[PDB]
């Protein structure tokens, strides 16, 4: 039901729903947006992004995606807007990329749909424990930045350069002195909705902040993301693409967008 295609089991995993008792509730997908099904929220205090002090450490490929870890022993990469439930520091981020240039980003706004997206994960520091944040509806906060193909993104070059060295899962690479400022789009608009299974356990600990301004990346850049593998080294070649699940009906998604 409601699953003609699912990332995992071809027509949607049944065992998943029966393995997680919490399936008693309603949530599968992180978000699903419609211009009509989205409610604007007042010009409350914007999201203060302070990651000029962000210190990247390492980049790692773990089968389903490739993550770059930042240090948060101090308030290096900080994100907090007005009324919220904590300060969410940046710990890592990864990119989404669909096999076809007209899919992959997810978070489809009525008719939207992009080939790629940048997903930055922030963790609520006031509980001093990432797993504790996972056990909280507001425990995490993530930034979703759509990627559109066209003009090249000079700031993206850094990660594109190292993609070939993180091709297969299991291997790691040093990735220090990275600045996320080079990833900034033009307009800073966003949607804000708590997301589901965007985490190991089937729960809604994530707060999705999806930017309405997609960044411009070039074909040469996006093509190199398609060079990554799900497999490890010395394993049957598979291309790290899509890695996303179809969006869900009003059966537990209603969108809000807090901006002037
Ligand atoms: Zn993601």
């Amino acid at each position: 039901m409601s699953h003609h295609w699912g990332y995992g089991k071809h027509n949607g995993p049944e065992h998943w729903h029966k393995d997680f008792p919490i399936a008693k509730g309603e949530r599968q997908s992180p978000v699903d947006i419609d211009t009509h099904t989205a409610k604007y929220d007042p010009s409350l205090k914007p999201l203060s992004v302070s990651y000029d002090q962000a210190t990247s450490l390492r980049i790692l490929n773990n089968g389903h995606a490739f993550n770059v870890e930042f240090d948060d022993s101090q308030d290096k990469a900080v994100l907090k807007g007005g009324p919220l439930d904590g300060t969410y520091r940046l710990i890592q981020f990864h990119f989404h990329w669909g096999s076809l240039d007209g899919q992959g980003s997810e978070h489809t706004v009525d008719k939207k749909k992009y080939a790629a997206e940048l997903h930055l994960v922030h963790w609520n520091t006031k509980y001093g424990d990432f797993g504790k944040a996972v056990q909280q509806p507001d425990g995490l906060a993530v930034l979703g930045i759509f990627l559109k193909v066209g003009s090249a993104k000079p700031g993206l070059q850094k990660v594109v350069d190292v993609l070939d060295s993180i091709k297969t899962k299991g291997k790691s690479a040093d990735f220090t002195n990275f600045d996320p400022r080079g990833l900034l789009p033009e307009s800073l608009d966003y949607w804000t909705y708590p997301g589901s299974l965007t985490t190991p356990p089937l729960l809604e600990c994530v707060t999705w902040i999806v930017l309405k301004e997609p960044i411009s990346v070039s074909s040469e850049q996006v093509l190199k993301f398609r060079k990554l593998n799900f497999n490890g080294e010395g394993e049957p070649e598979e291309l790290m693409v899509d890695n996303w699940r179809p969006a869900q009906p009003l059966k537990n998604r209603q969108i809000k967008a807090s901006f002037k």
